[PDB]
């Protein structure tokens, strides 16, 4: 008879049916990526560090 893995087959492609999210994530990622290398690289521009600052919070 028919196979029951068309199920897990058909099912586990979908994750990623719209790779059209694949290009604008890897897009986007690439353009923060190489931007904030490049202000942090001529100097710590007294403004990227603030926001990192925030981000990486510092507990106990």
């Amino acid at each position: 008879g028919p196979m029951s893995t068309t199920e897990v087959r058909e099912r586990r492609r979908s994750y990623l049916t719209p790779v059209r999210d694949e290009e604008s994530e890897s897009q986007r990622k690439a353009r923060s990526r190489q931007a904030r290398q490049s202000r942090r690289s001529t100097q710590g521009v007294t403004l990227t560090d603030l926001q990192e600052a925030e981000k990486t919070i510092g507990r106990s």
